[PDB]
């Protein structure tokens, strides 16, 4: 009976996504997007990818929002670790999110804090629940952490540092906490699922070109085991 | 007879405005942010403040759109000078806008370019002349350039120095790029106006404080000698 919008960042991390679901779905093109509507088991979702980055993804959900009216957004993608515990291929769930490029140290703020605003974004904790539980159910060891969000693509030992110290994430990636702030702000619930596809080292974009289609389709399979159970 | 969308990133910046203007407000809250529709000499008006940064400025400029039917959008703000030729309180009307901290550099991209999108970010051509003219009707030495946008508030001659060499770039802030980018993609015209606050330097956040007020309310008159003429 809900309207459910499934989002991903890339072409790639969405193509798995409308195979896996298998129905028929309905292209509609909206503010330089492609929205696919259509109707399963009794649900209507409408899918997308956003393009990479704040400004795309922003824009995306809140046309997701007022347009489509989605009652629960799903977000589906890869990301880059920045623990030695999180390894490539492994899943991921978003507790907080933060921005980690926001900087207006200049007027004595914290790094990430925009006034009117707060330095991490809560997720939702009925479908992070909603995970946990599948993921149990199919012996998937699913993680927990904060997500750094920003639009710079990290490949330096350096960064990952700071992002580790500065904010405690786990993982890094370029469309999460815009997402979920806006799903914040218009009282929608929202889950942030990642599949590591890299280290965010040196090498990130090396091993990220080799393990993006594997690492979409894990996060893409998970994500459509989640909607079978709303 | 058209909806004209106005458009501030601080209550400081649009209060100006809603004064200027002189007529009632009706306050409506959505996503957050809270617009003022009014009635103005036969014309729609939504004026707003979006709160700082990208992905405040993106929902705010993509609500205004979806939700009101604007069918123009006007910014105005302050901004950082950048050259020596642009000073405090000068006024300044963005040709071009860039997001002076996206990289991609990883995969071999240059500095602000996102794969489906574009380095540069056009304004309107029609309200850009509407804006040379007004400017020259009054005797208001109107500059033109590219302002880089990015969510990091500039204060050091270092950064500076990228933003011009890279850029190009005459000024900086933190909203243009993005609301002029959701404008572009909705098919919406667009006009940026900024008036220097500060020169992006060590001292820049001293004479922010010490200059917002007059120079928001530089930019605010000018912007409605404009919607005068519309
Ligand atoms: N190699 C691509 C750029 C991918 S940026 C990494 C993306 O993947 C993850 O979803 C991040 O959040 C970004 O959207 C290209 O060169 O087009
Ligand atoms: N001193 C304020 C922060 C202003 S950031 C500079 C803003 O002014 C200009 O409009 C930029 O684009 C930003 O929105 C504070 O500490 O809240
Ligand atoms: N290392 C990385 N930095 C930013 N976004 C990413 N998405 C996947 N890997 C990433
Ligand atoms: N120096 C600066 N950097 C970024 N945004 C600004 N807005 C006004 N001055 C600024």
């Amino acid at each position: 009976g809900q309207k459910i919008g499934i989002l991903g960042a890339m072409r790639e991390e969405i193509t798995p996504i409308l195979e896996l679901f298998g129905v028929d779905f309905e292209e509609i093109p909206l503010g330089g997007n492609v929205f696919h509507k259509g109707v399963y088991h009794n649900k209507e979702i409408i899918v997308a990818y956003s393009k990479i980055g704040k400004v795309h993804s922003t824009l995306t959900t809140t046309s997701m929002i007022l347009a489509f009216g989605v009652q629960k957004v799903l977000f589906s993608g890869v990301a880059g670790s920045l623990v030695k515990d999180l390894k490539i291929n492994d899943l991921l769930v978003a507790t907080q999110l933060v921005q980690h490029d926001v900087d207006l140290s200049a007027f004595d703020h914290p790094l990430g804090f925009i006034p009117e605003s707060a330095i991490f974004i809560e997720t939702s904790g009925s479908l992070n629940a909603l995970a946990k539980k599948i993921a149990n159910e199919q012996h998937i060891a699913l993680k927990e952490g904060v997500i750094a969000s920003g639009d710079q693509f990290v490949h330096s030992k350096e960064r990952k540092e700071f992002l580790v110290s500065e904010f405690k994430a786990s993982a890094v990636e370029m469309e999460g906490a815009s997402v979920a702030f806006v799903c914040q702000k218009f009282g929608v619930p929202c889950c942030v699922l990642r599949s590591i596809s890299d280290n965010a080292d040196e090498k990130a974009g090396m091993s990220f070109d080799e393990f993006l289609e594997k690492s979409a389709h894990t996060s893409a399979k998970f994500l459509k085991s989640m909607v079978d159970e709303l």
